[PDB]
């Protein structure tokens, strides 16, 4: 259902030269997890009702980093500040949007598809439309299907996303990785989900909930069983959710 808009050719040199300077900077930080993070709470906000929130460079806002969902992004936005000057022409939405899509490909993950054109809105969402990641199965859906409009594939592919990274309890409260490589995108997250818990890794209640739902549960075995079908099925999830609300939406 997308209609990509047009971008002059200007426009594209910076995207792709972007992308390379992006590759370098976010492998020698070590910040794909957070860059992935910052992608994600960006157009997480997406509610497709009122088509308001998703992916518009509404993050940087100090009202928007506030949010507590989002504790912790700010350095995120103060690390990519710098890159961000050297590229002018390109919006904030796409910049940032691009750097998920970049530290996916740098921790080894799939290649997804990164369409130009989004906007820099003015206003940013109101709080409380991220998960909750002491809640369950119904409230994902109400979060990822009725609001964001993304499907229960969907959210077992994305919930993936957590092969890299960590939770932190200065900003979440949860601390720990949820696999042994954390800087390494795979479907180790899955692999972990089955196994039960690992003393040292982490399972929020959100992940758990994959576990128990009918419908949820198949594609947990099938990820874990099938790293191929992961990779396509979370490349698919991430360009949808990247493009919440753009190019219609
Ligand atoms: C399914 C519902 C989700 C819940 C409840 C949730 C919740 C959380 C929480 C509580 C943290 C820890 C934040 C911290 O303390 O530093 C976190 C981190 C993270 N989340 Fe999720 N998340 C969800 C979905 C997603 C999605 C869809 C993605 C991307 C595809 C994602 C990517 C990440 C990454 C990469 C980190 C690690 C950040 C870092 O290492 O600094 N999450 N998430």
């Amino acid at each position: 259902g997308k209609s990509y808009p047009t971008v002059s050719a200007d426009y594209q040199k910076a995207v792709e030269k972007a992308k390379k300077k992006l590759r370098g900077f976010i492998a020698e930080k070590r910040c794909a997890p957070l860059m992935l993070r910052l992608a994600w709470h960006s157009a997480g906000t997406f509610d497709k009702g009122t088509k308001t929130g998703g992916p518009f460079g509404t993050i940087k806002h100090p009202a928007e980093l506030a949010h507590s969902a989002n504790n912790g992004l700010d350095i995120a936005v103060r690390l990519l500040e710098p890159l961000k000057a050297e590229f002018p022409i390109l919006s904030y939405a796409d910049f940032y949007q691009l750097a998920g899509v970049v530290a996916v490909e740098v921790t080894g993950g799939p290649e997804v598809p990164f369409h130009p054109g989004r906007e820099d809105k003015p206003e940013p969402p109101p709080e409380g439309r991220l998960p909750d990641a002491t809640k369950g199965s119904d409230h994902l859906r109400d979060v990822f299907g009725k609001a964001m409009g993304l499907t229960d594939q969907d959210i077992v592919a994305l919930s993936g996303g957590h092969t890299i990274g960590a939770a932190h309890k200065e900003r979440s409260g949860f601390e720990g990785p949820w696999t042994s490589n954390p800087l390494i995108f795979d479907n180790s997250y899955f692999t972990e989900l089955l196994s039960g818990e690992k003393e040292g890794l982490l399972q929020l209640p959100s992940d758990k909930a994959l576990l128990s739902d009918p419908v949820f549960r198949p594609l947990v075995d099938k990820y874990a069983a099938d790293e191929d079908a992961f990779f396509a099925d979370y490349a698919e999830a991430h360009q949808k959710l990247s493009e919440l609300g753009f190019a219609d939406a």
